[PDB]
């Protein structure tokens, strides 16, 4: 619940601390935020997952990169 959560957080905000909100719908599902050359995704179905670059990783994670 706290990954579907953290997403809409940013949804609202258009942004994370340094990182862009784009909402993306790529093929995949969509961009979750931007920064670099790095990119998170967020998944439609799961309800969301957190991919990148083809890792995939939790939330807590997520939270570290972002940081």
């Amino acid at each position: 619940t706290s990954e579907e959560h953290f997403v809409e957080t940013v949804s609202l905000a258009g942004s994370y601390r340094d990182w862009s909100y784009s909402g993306q719908r790529t093929e995949l599902g969509v961009e979750f935020l931007k920064r670099g050359d790095k990119i998170v995704y967020h998944t439609l179905e799961s309800p969301v997952e957190f991919h990148l670059d083809g890792e995939v990783l939790s939330l807590d994670k997520l939270k570290s990169l972002l940081s």
